[PDB]
Order: structure tokens, then C-alpha cells, then sequence
């Protein structure tokens, strides 16, 4: 009887950060209560000032990472304020039935709904809006995020021994299809409905104009670089709701990788790069061994360095000359 | 001595259905006799009336699913009637030698051939036509299907315990490259040879115009939706002879997935989405837990909902409110 | 203390061949010394005479395969002669820290550098140039190769038993983005810097003009076909530094495949086709069972047979009619 279970309210945080949780469940099964407010907003996605009408869960692209344990109940209050213009809904790939919830959560501006589902399968999973007849338009407007369903006993390696992260980040990767004029210039629009009228043609090229982490070119760089220390264990959850990606930590590895995101499977070891299919979340665990700057990319390097799918880590600590050293620094002789 | 083995004749059925077979082999090794007749035909592939010249095995796109057991012999009588205009052949990815059979099966209109191969490796496998110098043209005209080579003891899970399906469907996914005029309009042609003259240029864009299940937009919907009941175990075999796909059951999962199709490997568990590389067949097992409408898609949602890679299930039975429920239905307060 | 270890000098050979090595380490850990000389050169990449300015390690596309054992030290002397025009560097995906070495190896024309790293993880790995702000341009100009880090006890199967290859080949697959005029014609240029000015636009289409093995259409065919005999065990290492591929042996299989290249993981068995993500090396083991001509392709058959991602094997020996036979040769009746 679900009414006899504990309820716990979670307040979500902005990606790439992740709300506080326990890896190993410190209670029995609970109803975990989340609230997300839909926000349609203009967003500037590149250094040039290109503006799109983003469709967001909780004001961000991606939407925030939700975290529960296997056989918890997720109870989501989804709010569509009357300041918005479109109907929206939510499909959880973690959930079973009713198109992942999409059939039960259609909210017009000025409406709200509350969905409950049982998180029966452990893993990271995409969630995304999916209104009938407008599915790729909403997803590729940014209206997607992810949920992590941890095993109740936390993460385990390929031999059954604990894997415990010290830090967790959520990298949402977004393909955008900004329509162009005949010469190749990106259009701007006053409303999402105006933007929609060029959108299907732009999408059907299957060629994104931009591919970004955390909603913009350069978002995970500078003062917003990801951080770690030598010795620290970091889990990077990575989602792509619509298009394949191939994550790679430049100067590191995925020591343990669930490339398709599902923790009942043993992780792949020692990956350089891995394929997260479109419509999936994946997760990589790494223990840092060297300080300095890393880049974290989609390793189609055009998509990374020309279209925006690149972020940085800044890692503190002790350089290991056993692991790597410059024997003769660049010089002319 | 193969002449001492039983011969069994199979009559094939139209996809997405699958000819009757036994999961666990009820005889020893056999010579399993199949006949396929090649048919070049006009097909309408979308709601708009776009017509292509399809090159088919047995009148369908995809070609029918053939089913045998490991170490059976497949004996295929391939017929190319003189009503056709082109040379064709067949390459089985299940087979060993002679380009999978392609080097031994070149049939002009008015000819037939019979190929025999030993099915030495268990899995689902693509078969496709592959005439020298014209390979992608025939494949992307629809001339591809799949063969399932079951282990003699049937399917097993990641721990070695039986997996027994109640129902099986075959979803062939086809990328088409319909040539356009300068403004973007799709051309029609009177013959396959006329169509061929614009085909290489269209293919070289690497951008399909259409991506469909069972040969047309909407083919697996309406009166032709796939069906199941709550509690039923369903195996969905999915092939793509030329281009990657990423299958996803909207509102479900792949409980057990052989994403690259080969049953000596343990399946991946609890997949949301998986990557079937171009040139591969994959297979997903799911036990339905909720009634209602599901969609089954390529989860590049543009490819699904704009280009045609989407079908439906209609599932009967008892809704499970433990698994999912609307706590507060959409409303304004 | 690294100064107490043996040093061994390796002289590299041109792909698809691989320098001589021992599968099972016959010494303890060593410092393995390699020298590569950067060469910018014009290369003709197709049958039509299309010319690009290739940026090469050691004169070839791909760069040569380097082979060491786990916990050896790789010591690379990288030479950028003053006959070249650009700054280059090298990132090893096998290495840990400093962007895989890229941050420590920036060499102007007329300079050299020596990098040492510890090969702590077994597998095949991409290496590539990666100059800040010019990364995809150098990679997609051919400036990439691979390194194999063998386990000290050689390769093992999915049950822990030895896998010993008789022959090894390295297939580097290269996506090129040759800029076109308005009508679609490929441009030529006198220098790499002239070519660079159209390069970012060509890359941003995400649509290669050419996709080739060993640096040109048809490179691994004719007098340069790969060879084997019936019964021989062959390891094919395959890399793609920038873009996904899907290797397939036409008429064979990957009996054991590390599709993402890392030998601490059990191989996938009996693959028809597998996905090597862009930014990865993979490796397939096959024992030939039939003589004759095979093709080895990227199984996007357009990329194979129209854009150049196709090579051949010529295999000697005894045809096995149990495995495959023509029962009735093509004929009209
Ligand atoms: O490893 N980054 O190219
Ligand atoms: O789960 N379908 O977007
Ligand atoms: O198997 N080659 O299409
Ligand atoms: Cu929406
Ligand atoms: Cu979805
Ligand atoms: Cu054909
Ligand atoms: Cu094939
Ligand atoms: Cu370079
Ligand atoms: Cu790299």
C-alpha cells in the first residue's frame, strides 16, 4: 500500500550538478516527490549570439537530473504556467506504461498534473517531452533530461565489488536544428510558434547546426569548468535524447562505462570512447590520476570543436611523471 | 553425408509475421528448404504518394524472416522471373564463403539457382542482394531481409536459464534515397533503370529521404499495428542492412537485448534504447506489463516521426496502478 | 626507476602491415622507443585524381600501428621537419594526462620532442594530432593512427583461454571533407593553408566526400589486397579517429570482436557487423574457413562502395562444400 510508504521531497538543482542523494539506500522504498516547472524561454546558444526558443524543464537545457533508487516510486508534479504558449507532457524512459507517462501528462498552459511511476529497473534513463505530432520539435528544442535509478546497494564493478563515486556530474548533450536563410544565416523568431514553421524542414536535413553541452557552446568551460582532484572518483552521466554521441575524456578514460546506461549489466572497462545511442543515457566512472586541464567531448571532433560538443575539467593535485613525462621538451636542434 | 539428413520445406510468410518454427529443436539437423521469388515492383512509401521501384525478395520490404537452428543447412531456391529487368543475387551474413553466397547466386531475369549453406553460428543475421558494382542501389531499393539461426536448445538469459517467447515479430527498417528536383520534389520513374540514373547522387548525400518499417510510412499502425497481451513475452527482431538504427519501445524496455544479434553472447538487460549497426540484425525480448498503445521507433525521433521509422503495438489487458498512475489528472487549479 | 629498465628500439612499418612483436611478453616491462617523422604531402585519394594536402605521421594515412605490452613505457620521438608548414602534436588515447600528450608535444616546423607515457590499460587505441583550435582539421587531413597495448599474457577469449593470431593487419579508416565549388566539383590547392580556408565549412556538413581505407579508394585491393590461408587466424585492428564505422567481413564474421577495443573485456562472439565509434580503435579475430575473395567494408554500403570504405582479402586453400555449395548453378530452365 503506497500510502504507508515514506514520502521524501527533493529540491532539484541546475545541471551539471546533481541533487544530494545516498548511493546505498539508507531507507526502505519511498515515494520521492519532485516538482518541475516548464519554461519556454529565449536562449543564446553560441558565441555569435544565435537565439532559439528553448522549451525547458525547470529553466535549463538539459532538464535537471532526478535521482532515486530501484523500486522507489517517482511522483512528479509537472507545472505548465500560463506564461507558456504550448501544450507539453513528459515521457520517462525509466517508466512502464502510457508511453512512459506521456499519455497521462498532457498539460496546457495554466495546467498542472501529478504522475507516479515505480522505478523498477536500475540505470540512467532519458526523460523528454513528447506531444503527439510534435515530438522531435519539443525534444530538439531542449525539452529533455535524465533520471538515475540507483541499485539499492549502490554501483558495482564487473566482479561484484562496490564502485563509490566522490563526485557526480550530468552532461546533457543537445542537437539543435536552427533554420537558415538561403545564404546559410540563422534565423531568429519572436515566439516558439513562429520558429516551428521552419523547424521540420531544418530537422529533416538530419544535420544539426549546433551540438552543445549544458545548453550552449562553452557552457562547461571557464568559471563553469567541471572540477576534480587527483585521486577522486567521478561519475559522469551523459544523455542524448535524439541523436548518437561518442563521449571521450581527453587525457583520461572511462574506467567503468555503462554505455547504454543500465546497471544490471557489468560495465565495459578501460574505454577510450563509447557510443551512447540517441534516446539513451550512459554513465562513465573515472578515477583521476593527473592534474591539469582535460576536455570532455563528443569524439566526432567536428561536432565537438566546430558545433559545440566540448567541455572542460580542471583537476588539482600532483603530477605523476611515471604515468607521463616530457623527456625532451619541444625544441629545434 | 547431407543426403542422409531429413529435408523440411518451409513456406514463408509476409513480415512482420514469422513462419512457424520450434524454439527448441525437435529433430536433429535438417536441410531446411526455402524458395524466394524476386519481384521488382512499384511501391508507394509515404502518405504523399511517393513511388519508388522496389527490388524485393518475395514481394515485400523487408524480405521474409527465415528461421532455422544452428548446424541446420539452409537450402534456398532463388527465382528471378523474366518479368524482372535486373540481375540479382543473395548474400547471407549467416553464411561462410563466396561473399555470403553472392558470388554463387547471380541470376539474370529468367534464371533460378539453388544455394546451400551450413548455419554454423546462432543469431539473427541480415541477408541482402549485392550485385557487383550495384550493391547499395539494390539494398536501398529494399532488397534485404533477415534470417534467425536459433540455438538448438532455444534462447537463454544472462545466467543460462531459458527465455521462451510467446510471439515473434520481424521489423525491417529501410532507408530510401528518393532523388529530388532542384526545389526538393521527389521524382517518379517508369522503370528501375530510369530511377538508377539519379540514385548514386541521392545515396552519396548519406541523408535518407524516408526511413520506414515494413516498407512504408505507417505500415505497422492501424489495422496492421502489432499486438500483444499483458503478461506475454515478445521477441522483436529488427534489421537494418545499410544504416545504423536505435530501436526503442515507447512505454516499455528491452528486457533482454542482443543489440548486434548473436545469441552466444549474454544479452544486455533493461535497455531503454540500443544501437543496431547498419549491416546487422538485432533482437529484443520484452514481457508486457501494461495494456494500451505503444509506439516502437528508431529513437532518432526525426527519423521516427518525420521520416517514417515508427510503428505501434496495441496491448490488451489489466492496467497496473502500482507500476504507473495519474495521481492528479491534468487540470487548471 | 625507469632508467634501470631495458630499452628496445622499434622500426615502424607502413600500414596495413604491423611491426614485429611478441603476443606474450618475452621480457619484463621495457621502454619501447619509437620515432615518427611528420610529413605534409599531397595525396591522390580516388580514381578521379582528387588531391588533398595530407597531414601524416611517418608518410602514411593512417599513421603506423605501434605495439607494446601493458605497463611498458612508450617513448616517442616526434619530428616535425622544417619542410612542413604547420605546428603539430600528438594525443595518445592510450595515455593518461596532458590531453593524452597533446599539451606536451607541440612542435613547430624544425622542432622535435620526446614524450614518454606508461601504457597502463590494454587494448587498441587511437592516436591523433590535436593542435588547439585546429583539431578536426588535422585529424580529417589524415593525421591519426593507432597503438596496440597487448596484455602481457597475450589475448584471451570469453572463457579465459588463449587467442593467438597468425597474421595481423591494421585498417585505418579516414573520413575526408574535400571542399566543392557551387556545382559540386572538388577543389585542389597548392598548400595546406590554402586548403584550410574552405575546410571548416566542408567539415560542418558532417557529410564526408570520401571514406577510405589505407589512405585512398582501392588501396587494399589488387596487388595490395590483404592475404590469408584457410585455417589461419587473423586479427584485424580497425580505427576511426573522427566518425563511426561498422566493419564487416563479406563472406566471414568476427569470431571474437572487441568493438570498442579494450582487452580486459570479454569479446563479442560471432559478430556479422560491429560499431566502432568515432574516436576509437576496435579489433576482430577471425579464422578463415573458405578460400577465395572477400571484401572487408564499412557496412554503410554507400560509404563502402560509393565513398571508398572497402578493401579485399585473397584467401588460398581448400573449398568446404559442407559449409557452402551451389546445388544448382544459375540457369534458365
Ligand atoms: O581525445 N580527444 O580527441
Ligand atoms: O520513447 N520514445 O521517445
Ligand atoms: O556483407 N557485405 O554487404
Ligand atoms: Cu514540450
Ligand atoms: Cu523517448
Ligand atoms: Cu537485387
Ligand atoms: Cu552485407
Ligand atoms: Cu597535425
Ligand atoms: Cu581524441
Amino acid at each position: 500500500d503506497i500510502s504507508t510508504l515514506p514520502r521524501v521531497k527533493v529540491d532539484l538543482v541546475k545541471p551539471p550538478f546533481v541533487h544530494a542523494h545516498d548511493q546505498v539506500a539508507k531507507t526502505g522504498p519511498r515515494v520521492v516527490e519532485f516538482t518541475m516547472t516548464i519554461e519556454e524561454k529565449k536562449l543564446v546558444i553560441d558565441r555569435e549570439g544565435t537565439e532559439i526558443h528553448a522549451m525547458t524543464f525547470n529553466g535549463s537545457v538539459p532538464g535537471p537530473l532526478m535521482v532515486v533508487h530501484e523500486n522507489d516510486y517517482v511522483e512528479l508534479r509537472l507545472i505548465n504556467p500560463d506564461t507558456n504558449t504550448l501544450l507539453h507532457n513528459i515521457d520517462f524512459h525509466a517508466a512502464t506504461g502510457a508511453l512512459g507517462g506521456g499519455a497521462l501528462t498532457q498539460v496546457n498552459p495554466g495546467e498542472e498534473t501529478t504522475l507516479r511511476f515505480k522505478a523498477t529497473k536500475p540505470g540512467v534513463f532519458v526523460y523528454h517531452c513528447a506531444p503527439e505530432g510534435m515530438v522531435p520539435w519539443h525534444v530538439t528544442s531542449g525539452m529533455n533530461g535524465a533520471i538515475m535509478v540507483l541499485p539499492r546497494d549502490g554501483l558495482k564493478d564487473e566482479k561484484g565489488q562496490p564502485l563509490t563515486y566522490d563526485k557526480i556530474y550530468y552532461v546533457g548533450e543537445q542537437d539543435f536544428y536552427v533554420p537558415k536563410d538561403e545564404a546559410g544565416n540563422y534565423k531568429k523568431y519572436e515566439t516558439p510558434g513562429e520558429a516551428y514553421e521552419d523547424a521540420v524542414k531544418a530537422m529533416r536535413t538530419l544535420t544539426p547546426t549546433h551540438i552543445v553541452f549544458n545548453g550552449a557552446v562553452g557552457a562547461l568551460t571557464g568559471d563553469h569548468a567541471l572540477t576534480a582532484a587527483v585521486g577522486e572518483r567521478v561519475l559522469v552521466v551523459h544523455s542524448q535524447a535524439n541523436r548518437d554521441t561518442r563521449p571521450h575524456l581527453i587525457g583520461g578514460h572511462g574506467d567503468y562505462v555503462w554505455a547504454t546506461g543500465k546497471f544490471r549489466n557489468p560495465p565495459d572497462l578501460d574505454q577510450e570512447t563509447w557510443l551512447i545511442p540517441g534516446g539513451t543515457a550512459g554513465a562513465a566512472f573515472y578515477t583521476f590520476r593527473q592534474p591539469g586541464v582535460y576536455a570532455y567531448v563528443n569524439h566526432n571532433l567536428i561536432e565537438a570543436f566546430e558545433l559545440g560538443a566540448a567541455g572542460h575539467f580542471k583537476v588539482t593535485g600532483e603530477w605523476n611523471d611515471d604515468l607521463m613525462t616530457s623527456v625532451v621538451k619541444p625544441a629545434s636542434m
